[PDB]
DNA sequence: ACAACCTCCTTAGTACATGCAACCATTATCACCGCCAGAGGTAAAATAGTCAACACGCACGGTGTTAGATATTTATCCCTTGCGGTGATAGATT
């Protein structure tokens, strides 16, 4: 699962095509997910974004 | 006939390795003093000379004027700043 199986549902280049995700098995398998990104400059803990 | 063995005998052979700092004393002991050496002293003359005299003659340095350089002043010029517009980068793909 590779940046080759994404698809762009925003604004988003993608200067890392090697950063693998996972992988499937069978003749009929799937996953699906959607990603939010953000670009900003500065750092906020998950658990203390706060408001 | 000697052999080593029992005992405490004494002897004496050794005592690991790397480095830095400190300074170099104690003795008493007649060396006599007699002789004379070449050998210390110094007067007078060799191996040769001083420095004062009257000359000789020159260099150097300080006072004076000149020279020109320099550091200032002025004003010019360019290279740089900072922001901005928008650049073909970085690097993912063909």
């Amino acid at each position: 699962v590779t940046a080759a199986d994404i698809t762009h549902d925003g604004d988003v280049e993608i200067v890392k095509p090697q950063h693998v995700i996972c992988h499937l098995t069978d003749e009929n398998a799937s996953i699906s997910m959607r990603i939010k990104v953000q670009r900003g400059r500065g750092y906020v803990p998950a658990s203390t974004r706060i408001h």
